[PDB]
């Protein structure tokens, strides 16, 4: 498809094996993952597994851009974690499209003294102010996740997703009450 | 001996209990994900049903006469609120209790349970749940920390695995 | 009817309540200061005894047959250290009850209370206190909130707040 | 003394009073307090009485500038605060000093997105980088507040305050464990 792009499971593994070949090249071993809430969620569940890292903590940020919300810029709504001072912390996202959310979280813990502060999102866009330090695929297109795809399908009547009918009527019955 | 979901049995997993909470019309306001085997259902679970406001509640149970732990909670006031609290597996069933019981503080409006797997030595049956097993159950999210217990369970990718490891075995710590 | 301790004997509270830890032999790894009545409480002891950590519990009690309700926790974990939460008085004794209930779930090593001021008829006593008072207090740090209750309560710098007050009517909201 | 202040409590509670009498002037009434922990505890709480300020939220920062630890500059540790979103907030401290620590404070809050962040701190420095939005007065020694006056004495055997004896005792008893 032109306009989406849609990874299986399977391609997502292989972006947080990926991750986590090129952490190990890097010799970047993170004493803390800072998963970015919700779309960074998975991504470091999956790379903490795989890693055998047993420190995530969490920062809920959103990048409004809906027709209920519309803002210019990244947005945090809490830090969910204690101090940082002289950990190596790793800033996992699922996707960097303008690289705002990652520079505003990167700066915001910056602020609590790390040794290092380094950023990895699975996927990164072409038009991205910065490269993540770390990333599985540069592609230029709206990604659907496995774990959005029905705010997708929400938004949007036409996309082709696995399981669509069965979700369709459990939208219905949700939007009935 | 052994169960290993493919995700499209924990998407099957979700709908499940996503199917039962609009079936038995509870809507939560608010999802607890259970850290960190809760947090990939939750956030499916949120996914499906469009639950914008998901916290957490970081808590470890140690099994062999323990008690689970709790090392942070990370929410605001849930006061009036219908709370779902999710997880991944009941085992015991002793961190859904303490969950419930903390949450139960914040004076919610409700607190129900969910999980996606149940085992059938638990001592509370979680409100929703996809199937109970027998079998010890290795999550596509935790399916490594089996494999660095024991190297010979039979789950795919292994290799790809192995050789990733054993590289991180020289360079820590 | 009234008690309204100086910042002097809210000091010599603290002073009583801290040479009773050290005599006692109680020195805690960390504060939990209950939300809002027990941080200055907190302050004034974690100065006095050098203590450097202090976490703090967001709890309420709308006492008319109510509970506490937790709004939030602010810390991370508490497990085998000496816990010490500080309020500033001990009334009915749930809110004192139910922060210990709580933070026993993070598994601290022990956890002890300290209140400066206890009622009489409080379910549950302070391990440490100052003074059992029968009147109610107006503390250095709710004097405004009684005083906007009732005006006519015999508290200091009352005209220079009414003053103040006055305008804040007009202005709000 | 011309190496220190030390205000008794009555010149605190003027510090607070005229802090929330120029919050009334300015018309600026917040609707959250952000506590700067631990100097600005206390300020904090009285400033909220003063005013019926129903919400205050914290964050824990602080400035290392002892033997045991020194540091270039402010270190966040940890900040306590769901959504300020649309909120008038006020960030409160006991004094600014370079000011540095009030700057990282309201660089942290507006990426918030409240409607308005300001600053209040009791006493101001001269040399500081920023004069806070509201603030008791200017001083140029170093400040011996009522909660920190035992931090001080420990550090500083010379410094005459109030109940050092019944302190001594106290601490004397603290360093023989
Ligand atoms: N599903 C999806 N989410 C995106 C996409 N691009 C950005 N996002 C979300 O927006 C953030 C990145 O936006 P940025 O700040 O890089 O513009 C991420 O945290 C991610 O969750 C996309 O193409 N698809
Ligand atoms: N991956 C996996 N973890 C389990 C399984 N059963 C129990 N556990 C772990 O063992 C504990 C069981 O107690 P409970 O979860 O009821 O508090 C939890 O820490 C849980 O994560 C299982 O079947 N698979
Ligand atoms: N200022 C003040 N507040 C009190 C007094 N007694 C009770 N309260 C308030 O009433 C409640 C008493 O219940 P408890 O504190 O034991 O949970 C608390 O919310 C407490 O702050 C008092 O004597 N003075
Ligand atoms: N006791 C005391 N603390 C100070 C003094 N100056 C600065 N501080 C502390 O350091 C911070 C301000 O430092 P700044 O970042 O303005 O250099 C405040 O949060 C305050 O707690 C002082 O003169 N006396
Ligand atoms: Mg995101
Ligand atoms: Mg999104
Ligand atoms: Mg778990
Ligand atoms: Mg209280
Ligand atoms: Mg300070
Ligand atoms: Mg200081």
């Amino acid at each position: 498809m032109v306009e989406y792009h849609i990874p299986s499971w399977d391609e997502i593994e292989d972006a947080v094996f990926s991750i986590g070949e090129a952490l190990v090249k890097s010799n970047y071993i993170p004493d803390v993952l800072i998963a970015v809430l919700t779309g960074g969620i998975i991504p470091a569940k999956l790379l903490s597994d795989l890693l055998d890292l047993k420190v995530i903590r969490y920062i809920d940020i959103k990048f409004y851009r809906s027709v209920g919300k519309t803002e210019s810029k990244p947005v945090i709504r809490s830090v969910y974690t204690d101090s940082l001072e002289g950990k190596k912390v790793l800033v996992v996202d699922d996707v960097a499209d303008t690289g705002e959310t990652l520079e505003a979280v990167s700066n915001v813990i910056t602020m609590f003294n790390p040794a290092k502060v380094m950023t990895a999102a699975l996927y990164l866009k072409p038009w991205s102010k910065r490269i993540p330090d770390f990333y599985y695929k540069q592609i230029d297109k709206w990604i659907i996740f496995p774990w959005d795809k029905w705010d997708v399908v929400r938004e949007n009547s036409n996309v082709p997703v696995d399981k669509k009918e069965r979700f369709l009527n459990l939208y219905n019955q949700l939007l009935k009450i």
